[PDB]
């Protein structure tokens, strides 16, 4: 079964949760035909079946003090599910979170017009979808190919036939609208560590999704970045509700690492064939800095900005060095800069990243050249 990515987001009580909820009831009463958990592990991580896929999904807090939690997930989604309250509409952190959604570069995104069971006027309905499609147009979305499905997560998480029958439209759209997503499976095997916990009698389990590669029981694994590079072997690989032999990419899972303690392991690390990815702090990368258009700052940065940089998992602090006569650096511009973060990183030549300030989105980049 292909494993897909997904999340919802929207405003603060549009309902997010509730749809999630939502989503895997009526799936499982529908199509329904362990103390295994390994993303799940997280409150805010579920996973369900459609017939023919399996999904990760992230159920993000609306609040925009909690922009931050979303990012790291957002960037790995191969698709949002945006929810959106007919009774209010489009708000602020509808806005916000679209915007977040094409910073990070959310290939998709499909609409859930929620609490249609508060509204009866057609027309209301019929304005509200329209407004919805233009705030996506005006992000550089497809506002007029979106699917928007106009439903109630709260009647059909209470059991309404009627409404539950939305829930699987939207599912549907899941399925069709988001293209099967290209795995690495080919390359060397790695893997972004983001939740980390231990369970008593069997070592440590370290969490996230398989960027590449494939990670067997027995492998030996080597513990890359923040730390001095750590090395152990795969004990054993688990998804909700079932134990698995290999991990593979594109795949979310919970791998069991033998001789590791539960502090030994941090988020932002990863867990790599042996030699095949190594640790770095100082980089050089070509990078754009949003303009105020998209985002951005409204203000030139100078030598010495401190900003965060997000790799995979986690973020940390860096000073940037500008080229040589350079004194500034314009919203809007495109700028190679050596960068020397705070402490290692895992990283190759390639590799993509976000910079963060002050609250907000400043540049996307990539790294051009390892030096540490
Ligand atoms: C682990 C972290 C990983 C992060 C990466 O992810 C992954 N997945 O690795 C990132 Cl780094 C991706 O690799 C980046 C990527 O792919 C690139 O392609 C970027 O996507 C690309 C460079 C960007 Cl950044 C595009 C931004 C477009 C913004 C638009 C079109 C905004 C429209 C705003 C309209 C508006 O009206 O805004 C109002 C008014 C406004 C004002 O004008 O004042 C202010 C704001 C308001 O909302
Ligand atoms: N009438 C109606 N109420 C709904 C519907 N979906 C959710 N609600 C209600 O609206 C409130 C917010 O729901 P919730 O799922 O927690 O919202 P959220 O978007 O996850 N909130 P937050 O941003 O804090 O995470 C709750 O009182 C819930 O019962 C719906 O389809 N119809
Ligand atoms: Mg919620």
């Amino acid at each position: 079964k292909p494993h897909v990515n997904v999340g919802t987001i929207g405003h603060v009580d549009h309902g997010k949760t509730t749809l999630t909820a939502a989503i895997t009831t009526v799936l499982a009463k529908t199509y329904g035909g362990e103390k295994a958990r390994g993303i799940t592990i997280n409150t805010s991580h579920v996973e369900y079946d459609t017939p023919t896929r399996h999904y990760a999904h992230v159920d993000c807090p609306g609040h925009a003090d909690y922009v931050k939690n979303m990012i790291t997930g957002a960037a790995q989604m191969d698709g949002a599910i945006l929810v959106v309250a007919a009774t209010d509409g489009p708000m602020p952190q509808t806005r916000e979170h679209i915007l977040l959604g094409r910073q990070v570069g959310v290939p998709y995104i499909i609409v859930f017009l929620n609490k249609c069971d508060m509204v009866d006027d057609e027309e209301l309905l019929e304005l509200v979808e329209m407004e919805v499609r233009e705030l996506l147009s005006q992000y550089d979305f497809p506002g007029d190919d979106t699917p928007i499905v106009r439903g109630s997560a709260l009647k059909a998480l209470e059991g309404d036939a009627e409404w539950e029958a939305k829930i699987l439209e939207l599912a549907g759209f899941l399925d069709s609208y988001i293209p099967e997503p290209e795995r690495a499976i080919d390359k060397p095997f790695l893997l972004p560590i983001e939740d980390v916990f231990s369970i008593s009698g069997r070592g440590t389990v370290v969490t996230g999704r398989v960027e590449r590669g494939i990670i067997k029981v027995g492998e030996e694994v080597e513990i890359v970045g923040i730390k001095e590079t750590q090395k152990s072997t795969c004990t054993g690989v688990e998804m909700f509700r079932k134990l698995l032999d290999e991990g593979r990419a594109g795949e979310n899972v919970g791998v069991l690492l033998r001789g590791i303690k539960r502090e030994e392991i941090e988020r932002g690390q990863v867990l790599a064939k042996p030699g095949t990815i190594k640790p770095h702090t100082k980089f050089e990368s070509e990078v754009y800095i949003l303009s105020k258009d998209e985002g951005g700052r409204h203000t030139p940065f100078f030598k010495g900005y401190r900003p965060q940089f997000y790799f995979r998992t986690t973020d940390v602090t860096g000073t940037i060095e500008l080229p040589e006569g350079v004194e500034m650096v314009m919203p809007g511009d495109n700028i190679k800069m050596v960068v020397t973060l705070i402490h290692p990183i895992a990283m190759d030549d390639g590799l993509r990243f976000a910079i963060r300030e002050g609250g907000r989105t400043v540049g996307a980049g990539v790294v051009a050249k390892v030096l540490s």
